[PDB]
């Protein structure tokens, strides 16, 4: 036998930092969750137990924090390529480093209608990630994406002309519920090195905001024919809006709201034009997914 | 061997219901989860295999979903108190009702500055609960709360002062983070039925939101000695805003933000003034508690 | 306003220990989670900013680990009491002292049919736990539990003759599934003190364990009416085999698997004596609840 | 724009089977989440609204639990063959079905030394796993595995011999414990067809008991030099000892367990050969990867 494949590191190292400004007092504050994963030239700590080619996970940790303290952490983009473009220059044989971020909503609060300067809330668990693998004499490559995004309208849902045999139960409808949960990735076009990902930083936050209010705006306002069209659309709006994005990725749960029929219980009437209580389904759930490029 | 107390139900029933304006076109939704939990004259089920008492949890179930098609789900504090009246007038032999409802956040999108009709989205995984009491011969009796208000201020967080002895290692200090996650319980006074709790149904969505206010300005603005005396004057505010409530109960998680010392590489400093970069802890915590009533 | 209850410390302690036999080279690890809440004179701390009265909730935890090396750790009902008597008897303003231990399952590896002497595996969530309320005054309260324990059985599960009205649809059944995750509490005659703890601490494994055979034999063997009448049989028998327990409580969730009709397709038949494939439903759950004493 | 990639269907489809030994009277439970996501000839259905080419993943539901009452369920290998063999083939427009099924353990439970016909524990939350890609003109993938498997020992581990540099903090150990959650993945060589896997099918459940056995008892009895040399021999004599087997793919996460220093208090030795007491850490933790394949 023979080592294959081989990448190994730290996952889960969560990270705040907080800005303080000099003149107007205003703090900021980031929080992350982060993995770093290595790739070079260490076979042989699997084969021969030889340790002299590791990196050790904990000096990674330390790695991810000294970073945090010399570099902006904003945008996730940038610092995620600034960590990983940092294992490979540092390490003559470590040749790739994927780095993940999870960044966690720490969102300024209004207190009698003013933002205060220090005080956070965490306003819902959606997240903004990246994934960033940056690889010796190939780059850095950027998938970015928001996650957690959970969302319903109560009407503007159809659903019909789908396919029907002899597995079929399913009665067409032209309203329903639909909710989900979004996830959203933007996959950028190679970049060179750290200066080009330095170049485009403004991108970052701006293509974010971007894909968020796409979803939003057209989630909202399509009177859907099914997930797959309304999502489609989605992406093809955001690929309009950002030429350095090749891809964008969806992947949609139909998380299912059922109508209750009453009728048994004196007659009440709880279904179609009539359904107004409904069993919101926790499993199963529709899974919808795809991948948008330019034609 | 004898019984000395049960009680029994249905639990998790996931609840939505809409309301469509017809005038206006806009529609609401509301999402829930509920339990209910009968006691009475059913000790023979236990002891003696005798189900003729039981009145079965699936016919609870339908029994929530009935009573959301014929009666308003909000505040959950009315909807609580005509469902767990209804199992103590319906049923000779059951005394007591406990129902549980847990509201879930499906806050009105804004698009393009204005609000949607029939398009929500989930702002955080804070809950707006209610514990509904109802026993015969002894009211109603409320308590409200909201729960996973997740908070941190950056600054204007202080502690010391702390007793010192031979187990103690914390250090003392004047400028920390605050963290915690808002679990905040309001007692209501006795309610002798419905028609007492209807005539005071403004009262429950004004003293939430009461609360919820109270809680995020206290926070942003006491330069806190402890978690122990920020949560006291929250407690002591809302007394003095609603005086039909009797008690308010907080439970307050001090989640740790620590320092990291990073001197042993190349002399960087991120501690005392320094400090930028923190690691937040996932675990221990501190636990803080207090219930307040008038004096 | 004033403060009408606190309490206050540590939650969420992670305590792993080593037990390293001299002799025979065997090892023994055990692992819990621990919280400990005092409360005693303590009201100054929330009302006027006084810390002196205040074991910082650190210093609790550092307690915690200090006691976990001088003491045993096993059975958990000895080191809680332990835990709690220390605090109430090392500061003369805190009156008591809540400790709640989740025990965590290591099981030692059976490796080539042989026991092995220092690797351990997690066979199952299934926790043991503790409550000891170490009171000034009033002794040591310990509550002993089992949780997490879930179960199935396929057949000789009945549920019928139970009350139907118009709010019923369930039908009669004499032969479904049942399925539970069993939380079994046995409360312990009060203490007088870590004496008393101590002379009955071989009771403790073995109420334990009969407390968790009973569980499951009774489960295994009742032919059950209800989950009421099973879970009747379950305490009563654990009260006659311990004399120093005083009640035993039980809460049960019926974890439903639904029969799936699939007569629509083929004329398959799935119902009845017929039913092969089923739909375990992961919520709502009914929830069954009794405490049992002596009569 | 245009679709680059897609695929849909139903996730999170709780599944269980009960066998009734007709003759014994041994009854035998499976219990399941399946998820089956499909591609083909579908891009209209996002692009143009075209339902038409839609199986609903409403009727994929269906399928699965059609397929479950008329098929074997175990092994799960085989059960996802004839499963996503029968999109493909009913359906002229799908060309590839992808099945996932995680397995839950019902362990027979033993009642006063005997096995019970009809009564089960879940022992742990281990999982076996499938994915079973089905593609027309390409047969059946299949990637077996097992996760969940959390393990410790507590000494014979040692980490020595790693890169220190001016990043590195970690001291060099030579008896540590070592603690991870398996998941272990094997690839079998390509089938052609249900055929095939049919006549394969002993070596399913035979190759599942050699993996967890050789995870076992190589991490039980390994002196380890570190994470990526204990699971390198575990890959290696899984492929050893079925050829049908191509690779073999770990994925270990190292949970770590500090020291610690008890010395302030009281001169308190907790640490080195004196350490009997540790702080089980939550996070972060090394994540350590291999794929191993024949040389
Ligand atoms: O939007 C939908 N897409 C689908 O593929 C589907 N299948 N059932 N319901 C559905 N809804
Ligand atoms: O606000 C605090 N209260 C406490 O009781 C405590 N104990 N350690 N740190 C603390 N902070
Ligand atoms: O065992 C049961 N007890 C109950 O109270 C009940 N209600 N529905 N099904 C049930 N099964
Ligand atoms: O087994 C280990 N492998 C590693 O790569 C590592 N890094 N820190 N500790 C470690 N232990
Ligand atoms: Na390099
Ligand atoms: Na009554
Ligand atoms: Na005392
Ligand atoms: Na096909």
């Amino acid at each position: 036998s023979a080592v294959k494949a081989a990448r190994y590191g730290k996952d889960n190292v969560r990270v705040y930092k907080v800005h303080k400004d000099e003149k107007t007092g205003v703090q900021t504050v980031y929080e992350m969750t982060v993995c770093v994963l290595l790739e070079g030239e260490i076979e042989t700590s699997y084969t021969k137990a030889d340790n002299s080619v590791i990196v050790a996970t904990d000096s990674i940790k330390n790695t991810i924090y000294i970073t945090a303290k010399q570099n902006p952490v904003t945008p996730p983009e940038l610092f995620g390529s600034i960590l990983g473009t940092h294992f490979i220059e540092k390490y003559n044989h470590i040749h790739a480093a994927h780095v993940n971020i999870v960044c966690h909503r720490w969102t300024r609060m209004d207190i009698d209608g003013k933002p205060h300067p220090h005080s956070f809330i965490r306003d819902s668990e959606e997240k903004r990630n990246v994934q960033v693998d940056v690889v010796e004499g190939k780059g850095i490559d950027i998938k970015s994406s928001l996650s957690g995004l959970t969302v319903l309208k109560s009407t503007n849902s159809q659903f019909w002309g789908f396919l029907r045999d002899e597995y079929t139960t399913l009665k067409e409808t032209w309203d329903r519920i639909l909710s989900t949960d979004v996830d959203a990735t933007w996959q950028w076009k190679n970049f060179s090195g750290l200066q080009e990902v330095r170049s485009h930083v403004p991108k970052f936050d701006a293509t974010w905001a971007t894909a968020r209010e796409v979803t939003l705006k057209t989630f909202a306002e399509d009177n859907s024919a099914s997930v797959q069209a309304t999502m489609y659309k989605m992406a093809e709006q955001i690929l309009a809006r950002q030429q350095l994005i090749e891809t964008v990725e969806y992947s949609l749960p139909n998380k299912h709201y059922f109508e209750i029929d009453l009728s048994w219980h004196k007659g009440l009437q709880n279904t179609g034009k009539n359904a107004e209580v409904f069993a919101p389904q926790s499993d199963p759930n529709g899974l919808i997914k795809c991948t948008v490029g330019r034609s």
